């Protein structure tokens, strides 16, 4: 018996644990980078952890998600859906890497981190109107939502532009590497920036199931 | 958002809790006090209306909500039935300058009392709402407590109309027909008090049985 | 889902058709046996009661439903009414002996009867409604139906209603005031019996409705 | 969707306004012209439930649409109430060949000229409902309107109704008991199409919410 | 202030825009075809303008969908969603033949165009049927919904059915020309037919929506 | 004129069907692996078939779908649509491998069918809980709907288990010898162990279906 929690509270939990998990890839890729294999298989373990206890937690909503309740019980079941494609997103990417000792030519290693990281950004914007979201509950009224939706997009503009012009740069660095490369690498190269493009597109989708829980109301 | 229910509920109690000593003044020949409290009667049924008037006004521009905005429109109709009917009771009463026949007195005062308890027991589950709102499976035990509750209220309030009937039917003989026929529509009236709070108590249970 | 509900009409059916030999008592005047028969009454209105008591602590625990549970409990209280209302005339009937004059008898009985007779429309609607539940386009013939016998039940019992109080009209003069406006609220009474049970049909229409 | 409501409710208004010249022919002893008036009363009442049928039979048939069917529904009965107890007073009237006291007779009409203004507002809060409809913000400048119009209404009715009652509380000495009993009834039931006029607003309120 | 519009309006220009900027496909992959990406650089200056375009009126529908209403906002986000992706997909697929100069092979050049032009004709039907739908909802009566849906179940068949055939023709075209062409080139036009029938599927996506929406009712 | 039947049987019927399409995969790549090409193309029809008279099924249920009833008319069609997507996998997996005459390399070969079992036994699982799906709509209250879940859950994630464990075996296999194929046919590989992970995935969303309209009441 604790005080009164928002219904949001173990979303935001859930989203919080997801949010490391993703983390988690930078310094598992910097490892890959300087070549310490041993440590880049340390963080995977770290990554894989994380994904666990997201996954817990994601059971734990599912067979308890409620009486009276201000936001619809399928709305936070297809928001926990997405949010947990994010962690299991990292995990499968980081195995991959793991898989294929997929090293990233010395080239291409400063702005793939770069890239890397605006995409957890991305996952960093999810998290931060996961919370943000408290208040529209706590307060609230017709119109809060819009500005609160506004900010969001805003936020998301200034994130997916970055994150397309570091991805348009990436691809043509590889594209002039290519020649230098085996086709296979070359290929899931490009299937390691689409994977690490998804989380920022995986993170975009929770933000649209706020969109339309607040829309609802 | 149950708060202005609550705060509305409070005010038409507070209408409705004044028609004892309201009728306490009439059965003292105290006629000019009668007036007086009928003023405070009429002053709650105002204040009350402002409340609804403004959360008639707000509700509609709520946004995330725990309770249909419908279903709190819903009850606060109901609620102000009761104030409304308090105060037009009395009205009627200075009207009429209504008298309860001596032997009718004292169990005419335990009926209404009875009767102002049942909007009493309406006011404390909508204030024990918070409680279940605020915090599944809790919801069957708080309508079995209502109605619990309820059923206790409405035996003795029977018994007690019941009682004031027979004593009316045996002074029928003694008094002019049109008082008899008033006395009779104060009893109901009175009554009818009680059935609205039961209706406070219905909307209630329809909100809890949509979650 | 509407099982327990056409259980409770079932039992509000029998509690209102035994205001037929309960009237019929007094009219002979068994006063003896009009008191036993309006102890089978209540034992109705509280077997009914305890139906009820079981489908509000039940319904709210219900999964996948066909229905609205909201609908089922407006359903359920609009029913309950008609069983209460039987009660209550029969109470009323037996506090003040009441008798109705000779001339009325005939006729009273015979708007009594299809009084009941449109509560017996609603138990035999609330019962047709599996049909429905169990099989889009149906659910207009339905309502059709229902329209068209109560139309018919409505204007015999209009019928019935205006014969009875012209009759009463002519007779007011050989009766005492209070006697006389206790045999008009009777005859409005017993034709609150067709009104609740119209409301029973209105919910049922309102559930086809949201399909 | 809401133009065969639109529809009923003129036909509804025109009922109850019928009631005016009605009153006025038994008031100058016109009691063939007022049969002949309460036929036309009758009349309304029959179209009107022909329209209301038709509505029964048609809105479950509906597609998409911008307003629910079961608040449609609920809005039909509420008018249809209306035309019944104009048709109902009128009946009781011509059966008791029902006089208003001379000196009621002016104040009266006022006052049921009063009650069908609110009968009045409510044909015109449905015909401004299009408005709303065909053009968020706007809802609560339309409910805050309907509030200040009704309250206006009633403010007048509660006025008229208090000072008629003190009339015929001054006369009853020199009346039948019966007789006065019936002219209660009469203001009590002249009121009633204000009440359920009133209803009619707080359906088009529960759907302007719903929003 | 203007005459009473359907709440589908603002969905049928974005639509309409979004048909506009797929079109633009057509010529664009003609230029690249001809040889002339100066042309093809200036066509993708006018699909990158039509979907900047849309971007703005869907912000426009976001921050606007709403009193009294015929059909659900959130369906409207939905059906806003996925229109979107046509036009997103539509400057993508552009970007990244400008990006790797892609040359469709001479050999599969008419195919390729046709089947390009018969996936932007799916997302004509979508654009026929969001359009079409002002119908249902000015008239429209328990049963009309029926045979709209059925009208659209046919006229997607006939597409698809289209759509199928030249896809195997392309795909079977493109394998037999494998051996004569760097396997990473290779790849990219796998890729390139599978982006390209993307538009197609999103388009069905856009019928499913108007398909729920019309089963709420 | 028959007796009543669950609103939900014809989406039972449907799932029957599908599960029926994805299983004759095992038999097809069976067929291909010892070289048959004819009967490869003979089982391939009856995966053609089955997928026709799924969409048949479909299309009439589209054309159906009802008064009172006890689950949402747009669940059903949501439910349908992620069904309907398995039949239609099973076709275009079997296509893609008729069409490039693809071979599984001997080494890859049994791993390879089990893989393919455990991804056809998730469709099993889907297929079971449609099926188990009566049960609780025939009776069922408040708290059996959470055992069904719990159930639904411990068993997804014992099939999932083993095919994440068999596809990292498989894709290490492959690329053990990536040296010795031609990298189009490498990635063609990686593509059908994506291709048949997808039935999996497909097959997880009908539960994910069936868990929102458990959700509901
Ligand atoms: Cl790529
Ligand atoms: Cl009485
Ligand atoms: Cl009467
Ligand atoms: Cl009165
Ligand atoms: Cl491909
Ligand atoms: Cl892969």
């Amino acid at each position: 018996g604790v005080f009164a929690k928002s219904p949001i509270k173990p979303l935001q939990e859930h989203m919080d644990k997801v949010y490391d998990c993703a983390s988690l890839l930078v310094p598992f890729f910097e490892a890959t980078i300087t070549g310490n294999w041993d440590d880049a298989v340390q963080i995977r373990k770290q990554i894989s952890l994380a994904e666990k206890q997201g996954d817990s937690l994601k059971r734990e909503i599912r067979l308890t998600l409620g009486l009276f309740m201000p936001v619809e019980r399928t709305d936070l079941l297809e928001l926990l859906t997405q949010q947990d494609k994010i962690a299991n997103k990292a995990k499968d990417i980081s195995g991959r890497v793991i898989g294929r000792q997929l090293l990233i030519p010395q080239a291409l290693q400063v702005p793939f981190i770069a890239y890397l990281q605006r995409c957890i950004d991305a996952v960093g914007l999810a998290q931060q109107v996961i919370n943000e979201l408290d208040d529209l509950l706590e307060a609230g009224f017709r119109g809060r939502e819009v500005d609160f939706v506004a900010k969001m997009i805003n936020e998301l503009d200034i994130i997916e532009e970055d994150t397309d012009d570091l991805q348009i740069q990436l691809r043509r660095q590889l594209f002039a590497l290519e020649s230098e490369l085996n086709p296979v690498d070359v290929m899931f190269l490009y299937k390691t920036i689409e994977w690490v493009g998804g989380l920022a597109d995986l993170a975009e989708r929770v933000g649209s199931r706020l969109e339309l829980m607040l829309a609802r109301v």
